[PDB]
DNA sequence: ACAGGATGTATATATGTGACACGTGCCTGGAGACTAGGGAGTAATCCCCTTGGCGGTTAAAACGCGGGGGACAGCGCGTACGTGCGTTTAAGCGGTGCTAGAGCTGTCTACGACCAATTGAGCGGCCTCGGCACCGGGATTCTCCAG
């Protein structure tokens, strides 16, 4: 529902959940901390610490 | 060819089992009045858990694939089992015809059952620590080509 809300307003994002693979997690991290277009980085609180 | 006797044969009638329905009597239910004890019905304790949602990590499943070696059918064929048959063996369907031996009735004890004591198993509660359970090798011993 957070993504459903962010879409209605038009906000780029790259979600992150425990179900994501560590490879995908690292790829998303590298693509977010490098690309300035993405405005949000939705993730879980108690994910990989 | 026929008129009547000399045998059959289903047909109809009075007599043998069985099983239901009835009719008496005598046990077994029913009816009643006491006296627990059992069980219901809260009211307290001690467990040790409780659930949702979610992130993480490792092995048990889950899946792919090859391939082999088994599961099936067909073929054949040779006992071998059913199918008649003629024989004969012995079940059995009624009988007679004793006797053990159930089944009972009665009698009368030893033998349980409470039962109130008495008390020592036995049960829980801790403590301890050998004994299995797992590591780590190191031999051995199967399995599988591969000749």
């Amino acid at each position: 529902v957070l993504e459903q809300f962010l879409t209605y307003h038009g906000h780029l994002y790259l979600r992150l959940d425990g179900s994501t693979r560590v490879e995908q997690r690292q790829a998303l991290m590298e693509r977010f901390n490098a690309d300035k277009r993405i405005f949000c980085f939705i993730l879980s609180t108690r994910s990989g610490g």
